[PDB]
């Protein structure tokens, strides 16, 4: 944890990048699963509480009130504006499709897989 501010947030298909008031550079493979490899500056980051606090801030930012929008944004690599769901397939405002990830029930994390051809 910390009382510093996240001065900068960016999103990729591969990770969420963050820059803090203290000057640190987070590189976080969101959502957080056992598969995630996070980086603080350019050394590995193993503080799961720190990663989950930044992930709560990111869920608030990218998904607005709906976290699901944040998880779809992580899966898609871009900050989406809205989404709709039908029969388990989630379509964002840009037309991108997603399904629940195979690991969602086992990790007990809300993760999504980009399903282009579903």
């Amino acid at each position: 944890a910390g009382s510093m501010k996240l001065l900068n947030i960016k999103i990729n298909e591969f990770a969420v990048t963050a820059n803090t008031e203290a000057g640190d550079e987070l590189y976080l493979q969101l959502p957080h699963t056992p598969d995630s490899q996070h980086s603080i500056n350019h050394e590995p980051l193993d503080d799961d509480d720190f990663v989950k606090e930044v992930q709560e801030i990111c869920d608030e930012y990218f998904g607005k009130g709906d976290r699901t929008m944040a998880r779809l944004s992580y899966a898609g690599g871009q900050a989406y504006d809205s989404y709709t769901e039908e029969d388990g397939v989630y379509t964002t405002n840009t037309g991108d499709q997603f399904v629940e990830h195979s690991y969602a029930d086992y990790y007990n994390v809300e993760v999504y897989c980009k399903a282009d051809l579903v």
